[PDB]
């Protein structure tokens, strides 16, 4: 039982530190309660498109803002016994875009989290 | 400016006279504004996935039922000059979820036939 909790549009920024065209990288992004989706903008046809999925176990949300990305949301994995690894980087198209964006997911994350602590702790008392 | 109307999941029917295994070709369906987009269910990962869209342009939604699908869609596009072509045949979890997604999905239908038909008397009117 998958819910979709926020669909919106974002640009991809593989280089937070270079500028690059506007509206360039866009992607349709789906958050749903248990995964984030990220994939190419829809243009009908039948074709075979790129999807970047994401578990939401684990998952960090870092706000920034520098002069060519002022509505930066960097998307880390972070879990024990492992180096951090960098997501994925967006810019929003504005504020009120990227707050209502990254509570959704940030609430999301605290739901996968506390399944997922239930799941291990009940795993334990098994054994 | 694009707008998600509705998401939901539905089985695709490629022969809706013949029994095929239930949960089997289930689909993510994204009803736009101005669009009908539908793909593979959803697994983290970079992947090549299929995608259909399909636009709402001349769209027509029959609702029907038998024996082995009991809450069928059957789209069809049908504009002046052509043979009607069949586009998807799809089955509902529940009627729920049928009437649901048929009654947006003419709404949305509605709504890109008066844009078009705008944009159409509108060129004209030029010349």
């Amino acid at each position: 039982h998958r819910r979709l909790v926020c669909y919106c549009r974002l640009f991809e920024v593989p280089d937070p530190n270079k500028p690059q065209k506007l509206g360039l990288h866009q992607r349709e992004i789906f958050l749903f309660n248990d995964l984030l989706v990220v994939t190419k903008i829809f243009q009908n046809s039948v074709t075979y498109s790129f999807r970047q999925s994401f578990s939401l176990y684990g998952m960090q949300v870092l706000l920034f803002e520098n002069q060519y990305y002022p509505n930066g949301i960097r998307l880390t994995s972070s879990v024990p016994g492992a180096d951090i690894k960098v997501l994925i980087n967006f810019n929003a198209p504005n504020p009120q875009d990227r707050k209502k964006f990254t509570d959704d997911l940030r609430e999301s994350i605290a739901e996968v989290q506390e399944m997922e602590k239930h799941r291990i702790e009940s795993e334990l008392e098994k054994q």
